[PDB]
């Protein structure tokens, strides 16, 4: 199991705009476009992201392309952050692909915001750290996914991808 296999696992495919869990305009493998309204606002994005005119649609070459941007974009931005960065190079292989998942999910800003559990997680603090995370809305709103992420970082183990 990879960074790759487990993102896939958690955001699926979808080769045609559509409306991710919080209302927004997305496509491919967790590829958000807009936080506006607009399905214009969407296309109009999209073909500025793929170089072409989609009308909507993407191929599964196109979906890889941008899902190898991303992972690349969420760690180099993981690896930039003072505070992420730290806590990232404290971590074993397993844990830092659970780091990796948050940041691509939820954007560095709002990783960067957990204080209280990256503190935990750099002390080693597994049952603590699980625990703190699941107080948050990330948790009570893709509840699944959460539990997933949150299961990674308390055993250091690929279970509950398995
Ligand atoms: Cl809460
Ligand atoms: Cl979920």
């Amino acid at each position: 199991m990879n960074i790759f296999e487990m993102l896939r696992i958690d955001e699926g495919l979808r080769l045609k705009i559509y409306k991710d869990t919080e209302g927004y305009y997305t496509i491919g493998i967790g590829h958000l476009l807009t936080k506006s309204p607009s399905l214009n606002a969407a296309k109009s994005e999209l073909d500025k992201a793929i170089g072409r005119n989609c009308n909507g649609v993407i191929t599964k070459d196109e979906a890889e392309k941008l899902f190898n941007q991303d992972v690349d974009a969420a760690v180099r931005g993981i690896l930039r952050n003072a505070k992420l960065k730290p806590v990232y190079d404290s971590l074993d292989a397993v844990r830092r692909c659970a780091l990796i998942n948050m940041v691509f999910q939820m954007g560095e800003t709002g990783v960067a915001g957990f204080t209280n559990s990256l503190r935990m997680l750099q002390q080693k603090r597994w049952d603590e750290a699980a625990g703190n995370l699941a107080k948050s809305r990330w948790y009570n709103q893709t509840p699944n996914r959460a539990k997933r992420v949150i299961t990674t970082f308390r055993t250091g183990t690929w279970d509950a991808y398995k």
